[PDB]
């Protein structure tokens, strides 16, 4: 067991702020008491010790996750009827905070790092048989020496609900096993990454003018998106658009494959998002 029962989370770690309330809760700046280190932390109340499970997979996933580019799991604590769980603390905020901050998206050049960082750790996730299946820009975060960290798996631990002959079965049936099983649903994360770039260049992702429900629909029916003024972008931008975002999973890359893309197959340093945290930073002093 990764969460200490035994031991009281106030005699090592200690709370200094707020960062954020977005959707699922609120978000506490943490501190150590005795190396005085900074985490992220998140203390829960238990509506149910049924429900409850739901964020113990997710600290497992984190804590059998050691990769440069996925957070560390610092800590995990249920004391009293609380859940404690300290991150990592990557000072350098969202992505796409970032882009709200700066006013603008980001330019090639920094794109090109987040892919090549996120390929890694999507290739070493999936090589784990973990899918994230909730890429977006603000999922990335950064560190202040220009590194991402992928940070939310509340929706991958949820699907390992599935922790929990056929002749008569129904074709649209079989593939929403196959998909959903394994060799297949890998790819869902590849779709993902790609609406993220796009995201990442235009601020929002393609859609977003239209209703959430709305949406779904546009999604199956629509032909794949591509970026709005293809002018600006390189070929080699567009091409990995192109094949990343296939409808069809089956012959859609897998992260390994896109790897060896000449988009970020040539990506020795992550100067460009150096200086794009730095920038940030900057504008947050004003
Ligand atoms: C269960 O373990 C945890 C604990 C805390 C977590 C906090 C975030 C997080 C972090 C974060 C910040 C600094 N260091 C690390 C993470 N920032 C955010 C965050 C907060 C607010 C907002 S917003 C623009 O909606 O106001 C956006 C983000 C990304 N989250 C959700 C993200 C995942 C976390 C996971």
């Amino acid at each position: 067991e990764h969460v200490r029962r035994d031991l009281d989370p106030n005699e090592v770690w200690e709370i200094v702020g707020e960062l954020g309330d977005g959707a699922f809760g609120k978000v506490y700046k943490a501190k150590n008491k005795e190396t005085g280190a900074l985490a992220a932390a998140k203390v829960i109340e238990t509506k149910s010790e049924e429900e409850l499970e739901d964020y113990i997979v997710e600290i497992e996933i984190l804590a059998t996750c050691d990769h440069p580019y996925i957070v560390k799991l610092l800590g995990a604590y249920y004391h009293d009827g609380k859940l404690w769980i300290m991150i990592e603390f990557c000072p350098g905020g969202a992505v796409d905070a970032i882009m709200l901050e700066l006013d603008r998206g980001l330019t090639e050049p920094q794109i090109q790092v987040v892919c090549r960082q996120m390929l890694e750790a999507l290739n070493f996730l999936h090589s784990k048989r973990i899918i994230h299946r909730d890429l977006k820009a603000g999922n990335v975060l950064m560190t202040l020496e220009g590194d991402i960290r992928l940070a939310d798996f509340g929706v991958s631990a949820k699907n390992l609900k599935t922790l929990q002959t056929p002749y008569w079965m129904a074709p649209e049936v079989v593939m929403c096993e196959t998909m959903k099983d394994t060799p297949y649903d890998y790819k869902a994360d590849i779709w993902s990454l790609g609406i993220t770039l796009i995201e990442m260049a235009q601020i929002e992702p393609p859609h977003h003018e239209l209703n959430p429900m709305r949406v779904l629909l546009k999604i199956a029916k629509s032909d794949p998106p591509t970026l709005l003024t293809p002018s600006k972008w390189s070929v080699e931008f567009r091409d990995f658009l192109k094949i990343a975002l296939d409808k069809n999973p089956e012959t859609r890359p897998s992260a390994a494959q896109l790897l060896e893309h000449p988009f970020v197959s040539s990506i020795t340093s992550n100067k460009a998002l150096r200086e794009l945290v730095a920038e940030a930073k900057a504008e947050v002093m004003e």
